């Protein structure tokens, strides 16, 4: 699989209770359930970005696959994990060791369709995103 491309927001399944168990306060869950980011991935060998836009503000992925990292998640619950985010198959399996309990996520491609899974403390939110061609410029 190669993730490479751009891709549009669809659906965004039980996204307020998955940032409700993030700790994310009452304003900046208003805000966020309200965007609908892109992802912009482009996947080099084994080192993978993904961007994940939004009108809002960004978050940007940049590591590689099978390595852990200190992942600093500010502007999301401002939190710090050690993250590993490796191959199983077709499916990258993400798992975000900190805090939270299970935090972690799944994306795998369908189709026209990216689909990521992201967890933590059981709550389970479900996004999937179309690939699309029409770029612009971002950050
Ligand atoms: C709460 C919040 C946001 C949440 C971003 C998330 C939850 C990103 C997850 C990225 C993953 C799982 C990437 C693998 O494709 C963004 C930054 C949009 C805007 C500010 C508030």
């Amino acid at each position: 699989v190669d993730f490479t491309g751009y891709w549009k927001m669809l659906v965004n399944e039980n996204f307020e209770e998955y940032l409700r168990a993030l700790d994310v306060n009452v304003a900046l869950r208003k805000i966020a359930n309200l965007l609908k980011p892109d992802k912009e991935i482009v996947q080099d060998g084994d080192h993978m970005i993904i961007r994940t836009l939004s009108t809002f503000r960004n978050y940007i992925m940049d590591f590689q696959v099978g390595k852990e990292f200190e992942e600093d998640l500010t502007g999301i619950d401002d939190r710090k994990c050690m993250t590993t985010v490796s191959w199983d198959g077709d499916k990258l399996q993400c798992v975000q060791k900190g805090e939270k309990e299970g935090r972690g996520w799944t994306q795998w491609i369908e189709g026209d369709e990216l689909h990521l899974e992201m967890r933590v403390e059981g709550v389970v939110c479900k996004q999937v995103f179309k690939k699309v061609q029409h770029h612009h410029h971002h950050h």
